[PDB]
């Protein structure tokens, strides 16, 4: 079993750039910006839960990185550069911290970290086993229109919020929740020394109006890129602002 994706190929020799979504996403996420990209072979990659892999359940980040190992291989994918947004790019620094042969490097966009403490563990798992419990029971057009008020979605506008709900509303609630509790920041290591002490290339990007991603990203011992005029998700709000950092990064 390996995951759902889509493969475009490019220039025979160049890296692959493999794209890892966000929680309710799915492989289209970073189609708008990784097609600029047209020299590079690119892997847009469905989560277990998400998109075309909704039907591959996980326990844990383990289990994930294992998938996308083996993702890779069947892909006969020999070197690349992993990019994830938000559960992606935690997807992304975990995978790349326990080890994936021929990473060259990571491309983290308002990933989180990692928790340092057993109370805000406590406290996001509580967080996330009630929305586990929506996404189980109610319409999904409700759950995603509070979905996108938390303070993270905050900087959006109105009909910025009714695109996303009617996007995000194409989903099975019962594996996204599945997924939800899997991957939660909850039961993730704090990543932060791991990431100090990296053999691989990581670079951070983090919209302008992500207050708290800002912040975050300064702990990081990365190259952070504040993407222009946007909010937690930088590329979908401002994809020409982040292609231009991805140029930045990869092409040199
Ligand atoms: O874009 C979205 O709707 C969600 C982005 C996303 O992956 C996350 C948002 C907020 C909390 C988490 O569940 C998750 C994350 O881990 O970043």
């Amino acid at each position: 079993m390996i995951l759902h994706a889509q493969a475009k190929h490019g220039k025979p020799g160049l890296p692959w750039l493999v794209f890892l979504h966000g929680f309710s996403g799915d492989c289209h996420e970073w189609q708008e910006v990784g097609e600029a990209f047209a020299d590079y072979s690119r892997l847009y990659v469905d989560l277990p839960g998400h998109g075309g892999s909704a039907a591959i359940s996980v326990d844990g980040f383990d289990d994930v990185t294992d998938l996308l190992r083996k993702t890779l291989v069947s892909y006969n994918i020999l070197d690349f550069w992993l990019v994830g947004y938000s559960l992606g790019g935690r997807v992304a620094m975990m995978a790349a911290c326990q080890g994936l042969a021929g990473l060259c490097g990571v491309i983290v966009e308002g990933g989180h970290p990692g928790l340092q403490n057993a109370e805000q563990r406590a406290e996001r798992q509580r967080s996330d086993r009630q929305w586990v419990q929506r996404f189980l029971t109610e319409p999904l057009t409700a759950v995603f229109a509070d979905w996108y008020q938390q303070p993270v979605f905050a900087s959006l506008n109105d009909d910025q919020r009714r695109e996303l709900v009617a996007l995000r509303s194409n989903n099975n609630g019962a594996t996204l929740a599945a997924m939800l509790e899997a991957t939660s920041l909850a039961v993730q290591p704090d990543l932060r020394a791991n990431l100090s002490a990296r053999t691989f290339a990581f670079y951070y990007l983090c919209g302008e109006r992500d207050s708290k991603f800002r912040a975050l990203a300064a702990e990081l011992a990365a190259d952070c890129h504040v993407i222009p005029r946007a909010g937690h998700n930088a590329h979908r709000e401002n994809p020409a602002g982040v292609i231009a950092s991805l140029a930045q990064i990869l092409r040199f």
